[PDB]
């Protein structure tokens, strides 16, 4: 039977030390410079809490239900509180246990990006009741059929480390949110600062391992925030005669979340580029509202849909990446992106639009 | 002989490097945002050359006394400035070179909970005297009493990352100062956002090794302070009528606190139940008096404790924890948790004592 | 041939994201403090975009000709893009994708100590053909001629992780600058413990592995910081009466610094002692003009200077170092380490001095 390498239980951990960064403080500063001030403490409280709430959520049934075996949308309820998990076990090359805080880890951030942003216009109990309907019925079902083994990946989906689970997933549930509905700037760069940082466990720690593939999601993310970066700048040079801080951190996550599927399946090559067409795209998304923190959705939605098609296409050897698999055209690979993005959208805005119509139908949606 | 592993001298090399951010910046944050604007440059200063001096006696005798072979309360003078251990000497399965740092940097955590706390109140040079009075006198002495072989090890008391050398130890130190003697909560929020990162090197790295152990360390981390926040929070809905950031903070760094003795003996269930029971128990001890940055120590001391008794009950088997070692029942083990907590209460408190009243004697303790 | 030790992988990965820490947003936030005020969104928008300008500039042409094999002086471009470097391909005993990501990090923070403290006064589109042509021109050779196998290195030349390459290097090109030419003391604390904490990646990591040497690294890194800050700490309460949270933060900067090019070949007495002479030069250094955020420049020049002399006599078997060469007397590495920082002084400024006309030339230096 597998045994587990200290190398990668190493490398998991600290990995996930980092993406549990990206949420406590990372997101919760960068809204924090974002949000009117009158409601930074209520929204630190409410990221915070909410944070709590899907790590426990996680361990009692969240990781069961997404990586446990089950059909093509769900798992099982067979690791309730982690039971029956040997403290031994191994999955893949590493520590089960550590499996599950990585996997929770990303639940946790993508929660938070969304708590952070409705914050100000939600009121407490109906964030914490519309975090348990969508962490439960949207973010583990997408985890299931994307990471674990379902309907998605039985597809060939391509989506390293969640331009889908996370990206697209919490865009769309915080613009159903912002539907029905800067004070801080050193502020909001130190939160970009601290995700961009925390990203790298995000990115390289989807590998699994502290393999070569782990190295080529590394390099493709410094490459693709930069060149991110450096087009977002150039457009606003362009279109509003100079850069701006907030252009510079708004380019970063553009090319942070576009390169989130792709990074362990591009060249340097594919990554420059889809970092370049991910800070325009979300440039462009973004300046078609038509503001407040919910346009953080768009370039989330916009940038995760990019990097998502692109992956189904820069995953091609002939453009440096590490190939399709066996049998499996570009042409096809598109096909099955485009339907795993579909699905998502989908999927993620019934869920987020009954969770909200249920808090607003138990407590008010709107806060007092 | 025993050969380093080097997967096991990356992941204790990283722990270090996450407990040494706990101090630097993440306590001086934490206290910087609680207490009052006027003092925040002092206490920052005061924080950062008693952190310098720790680093430097830790590494001209400090370890040396502390884990060097010696007596049942300390070790010896044979490792003066690291003398006698070549750079290729291996402690358990790492070079000793790193054991040294990782140690050290629990030594300094230690202080600048008491420092940052009392900087306020305190004459600079009086912190100085009482920082080389209590690190040579109860830090060393306790941490080798449980983690170096001597009184409180040799009866098997269960402490994984130190709920007595560390917290225990450093409340009563500084109750022992406030018995003599928040203006930005968006840097309380992020200095225990920097605590909660740092604190998985600390609960993690105290495994020695990136093991099972560490992959459980690592979990419990994040599932009692979960557990703790929710705890805290639920307290403070019931009996204020609604949550605040400080309490979201309070109930996370009560968690941490009570979870930190029993990490490594843990189960997830137990892990859980500690946390919610550590965030009451912070919340009834704040509330118990009868406010300022002292009310820290009543979070530290009562969490502790609590840690540190229910390490003595999670731990069996039966309540999937690692087992009790052989021959020893729980209400065995729950005996000498009392005893260890009641020597270390007693112990760092008379130290504690005499360090006030010696720099009183020399330089005057108040501030001028 | 060589194969990848995943530990070192995993070491080298987590190495790469601390140094990116100490740019984004390390130093970012260090200057951020010392600034003005009206200045700071500014700064923080060069210091982002020449980042990204720096990441792009490296994957492009930079890693090749700083690391590929040619002459004395640089390498070569036949790993443009990466071309030509497979994935699995191994450099010492990681994968070379890392060496690469590692590499450019350092030369990111090398630019952001300059721009971080220029952006003030200089024109943005100046500031972008300042970076392009200084680290194509300055930055590359030496790091060439110093770590790729060029003239320094052919004669032995001792600089771990770079007290040529990085801190002389870019004090002359910032001092070069200040001649054509603290409001947030918080602030510039964050930033400082950011460099501190992304440091132990940047001293350590230059081991390439995670053995002996990086285990040595790190506690040098740790004592002469230390002994740095109380050197400094005390020249000011002789000097002036009194400590300070800039002298505390400039303390630290001097004895990591100092400890730069030495880490991995002393012993921790010669770490203590380069860090006292460290905090005290740094000290006499800023104190002998005759202020504004380039006095950092004098702090990295005179301790970078200060480390490169220190480290040909404490790498001595005889004071604890790792000892000199085989047939190398301890005044023969000495005056190779005298000629190593001529060479930086006088390579780093005419090269600087090109690129400030040529931006000045082209759309004028002044910010407008």
């Amino acid at each position: 039977p597998a045994v587990a390498d200290k190398a990668d239980n190493a490398f998991m951990m600290i990995c996930t030390a980092l993406v549990l960064f990206m949420t406590i403080p990372g997101i919760a500063l960068f809204y924090g410079g974002l949000i009117r001030g009158k409601n930074v403490l209520s929204m630190l409280t409410q990221v915070t809490v909410t944070f709590a709430l899907v790590c426990i959520l996680w361990v009692v049934y969240g990781y069961s239900l997404a990586f446990g075996e089950g059909n093509n949308f769900f798992g099982n309820i067979n690791w309730l509180m982690l039971k029956n998990i040997e403290l031994t076990a191994v999955m893949g090359s590493i520590y089960q246990y550590i499996h599950v805080a990585f996997q929770g880890s990303f639940a946790c951030i993508t929660v938070g990006l969304i708590v952070g942003a409705l914050a100000e216009r939600i009121r407490f109990s109906a964030v914490l009741i519309f975090v348990v309907v969508w962490l439960t019925l949207s973010y583990i079902p997408i985890a299931h059929m994307v990471w674990g083994g379902g309907l998605l990946a039985s597809h060939g989906a391509l989506d390293f480390a969640g331009g889908t689970v996370v990206e697209i997933n919490a865009a769309i549930a915080g613009l159903v949110g912002a539907y029905l509905i800067p004070h801080n700037l050193p502020m909001v760069f130190t939160g970009t600062a601290i995700l961009y940082i925390g990203w790298f466990g995000f990115n390289a720690g989807s590998a699994g391992t502290a393999n070569e593939i782990a190295a080529l999601a590394f390099v493709n993310t410094v490459v693709a925030t930069a060149a991110a970066i450096l087009g977002w700048i150039f457009g606003e040079w362009a279109l509003r005669g100079k850069p701006s801080l907030l252009g510079a951190c708004s380019g970063a996550i553009a090319g942070l979340v576009g390169v989130t599927p792709a990074c362990g399946y591009i060249g340097v090559g594919g990554a420059l580029i889809i970092g370049v067409v991910a800070g325009l795209a979300g440039l462009w998304g973004v300046t078609m509202l038509k503001d407040d923190p919910c346009d953080v959705f768009g370039v989330h939605g916009v940038c995760g849909i990019v990097g998502c098609i692109m992956t189904g296409i820069f995953a091609a050897s002939s453009l440096g990446g590490v190939g399709f698999a066996e049998g499996v055209t570009m042409g096809h690979q598109l096909l099955v992106q485009l339907e795993s993005i579909a699905i998502t959208i989908v999927w993620s805005g019934v869920v987020a639009f009954i969770g909200y119509k249920l808090a607003d139908l138990t407590v008010g949606l709107r806060v007092p």
